[PDB]
């Protein structure tokens, strides 16, 4: 952050919160290329998986630029650019989110996007090291938040609707659809099974019907359904509360 000694002093730290708003708009850009397309090719899913290789490395040497309750460097990254950056994030992980998870094919991309937002989370977390009642980096960060909200709403959304699954799965009700432990169940059954547990609107049935892959025999294996969903909503969750 500072050079003590030397007769001029170059603000590492800020500049590598430059560069990660310069690669987070990036991202942000190729999402909304990617967007109208119903489906990402090869070469855009592996220049996505790059752009978040990189994004994560910078999320992590700021992690380590924060940590150790390093005061200053804490103070640097609150009057940064970094904020923006977030909200970026944030909109990038509410609509990914929404929209990788209906197809099966890019299961590999939403693990890298939800590994980028836990590392980000993390990140925001070592920002709010040795904090103070009422202080300067949590109102920023709030401001953050609010001006954030909406992606907040849906990224929270998803996460209790991905977090209901487990209670689902090992309910009673449910079980009765699969009395033995093969774990293999049919479509019907699961859209009989979520509507007469009746804690999932219609919206979010259908979204999780949307969000299962269908095979010839229109049945589902609910135990790698909910170990691909469930896991990472409850480790970011976990962070974000």
């Amino acid at each position: 952050r500072t050079q003590t000694g030397n007769n001029t002093t170059v603000n590492i730290i800020i500049s590598t919160v430059d560069y990660l708003l310069r690669v987070q708009e990036s991202i942000s850009d190729f999402y909304w290329y990617y967007s109208g397309k119903d489906v990402i090719d090869e070469q855009g899913q592996r220049n996505f998986s790059k752009a978040i290789q990189v994004a994560k490395q910078v999320f992590n040497t700021l992690t380590e630029y924060i940590q150790g309750p390093c005061t200053g460097n804490q103070q640097s990254l609150a009057h940064s650019r970094l904020w923006d950056a977030v909200v970026g994030f944030l909109h990038v992980f509410a609509h990914m989110q929404m929209k990788l998870s209906q197809d099966s094919s890019q299961i590999e991309l939403l693990k890298e996007l939800m590994d980028l937002q836990k590392d980000m989370v993390v990140m925001l977390l070592s920002m709010l090291e040795g904090n103070v009642v009422n202080g300067t980096i949590g109102k920023q960060m709030v401001d953050m938040l609010v001006e954030s909200s909406n992606n907040v709403e849906m990224i929270l959304k998803f996460f209790d609707m991905f977090l209901k699954l487990k209670d689902l799965t090992s309910s009673d009700t449910f079980k009765e659809y699969d009395p033995d432990g093969k774990g293999v169940i049919s479509k019907r059954d699961f859209h009989k099974a979520m509507e007469s547990h009746k804690h999932y609107t219609q919206s979010e049935t259908e979204f999780l019907l949307s969000c299962a892959e269908t095979d010839e025999n229109e049945t589902l294996d609910y135990e790698e359904f909910v170990k691909r969903f469930h896991e990472p909503a409850k480790d970011i969750g976990f962070n974000v509360a």
